[PDB]
C-alpha cells in the first residue's frame, strides 16, 4: 500500500505514534514520506548489505533480521519482512524501539529533510 498523507497520520495517530518520546505526529509522516513515500513495500539496499525495509526504511543490522545480513542484532526482535505489510503495527512497534534506544536521529531522511521544519503541517487538514 501508498498510503495518503492523511490516512498515515490517522493510522500512526491509533498506534501511538502522535507524541512518542516527545515527538509529534507530523515527525513521523513527514519522516516516512521522506524516508518511503508511504510506501508500506520500499525497500533499500545498502552498501554494507544491510537493507531498510517498509513504511519508515528500518535497517536490518540492528533492527530485523532478514537472514541476508551479517552481522545484524534483530533488537525489534522480528523478520524484516514482517515490516513489509499493509498493516503499519510492526514498523510502528519497532520504530517506538528506536528511539527508545538518539531520538530521530536515527532516520537520516528525518534530520536531512523534516527537522527545523514546521512538521505540524503535515498532518494539517486531517481528521484525527
Ligand atoms: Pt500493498
Ligand atoms: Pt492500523
Ligand atoms: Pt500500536
Ligand atoms: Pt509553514
Ligand atoms: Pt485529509
Amino acid at each position: 500500500k501508498v498510503f495518503g498523507r492523511c490516512e498515515l497520520a490517522a493510522a500512526m495517530k491509533r498506534h501511538g505514534l502522535d507524541n512518542y518520546r516527545g515527538y509529534s505526529l507530523g515527525n513521523w509522516v513527514c519522516a516516512a514520506k521522506f524516508e518511503s513515500n508511504f510506501n508500506t513495500q520500499a525497500t533499500n539496499r545498502n552498501t554494507d548489505g544491510s537493507t531498510d525495509y517498509g513504511i519508515l526504511q528500518i535497517n536490518s543490522r540492528w533492527w530485523c533480521n532478514d537472514g541476508r545480513t551479517p552481522g545484524s542484532r534483530n533488537l525489534c526482535n522480528i523478520p524484516c519482512s514482517a515490516l513489509l505489510s499493509s498493516d503499519i503495527t510492526a514498523s510502528v512497534n519497532c520504530a517506538k524501539k528506536i528511539v527508545s534506544d538518539n531520538g530521530m536521529n536515527a532516520w537520516v531522511a528525518w534530520r536531512n529533510r523534516c527537522k527545523g521544519t514546521d512538521v505540524q503541517a503535515w498532518i494539517r487538514g486531517c481528521r484525527l
